[PDB]
C-alpha cells in the first residue's frame, strides 16, 4: 500500500501526467474557490 499507490502517480503519461500534476495544485481551486 505504499510503492504500489505510488505507481498510480509515478505512471500517467506525459501530458495526462502535466495536465494532472497542474490540476493537483489547483485542486478545486479554479472551477469557484481561489
Amino acid at each position: 500500500e505504499i510503492q504500489l499507490m505510488h505507481n498510480l502517480g509515478k505512471h500517467l503519461n506525459s501530458m495526462e501526467r502535466v495536465e494532472w500534476l497542474r490540476k493537483k495544485l489547483q485542486d478545486v481551486h479554479n472551477f469557484v474557490a481561489l
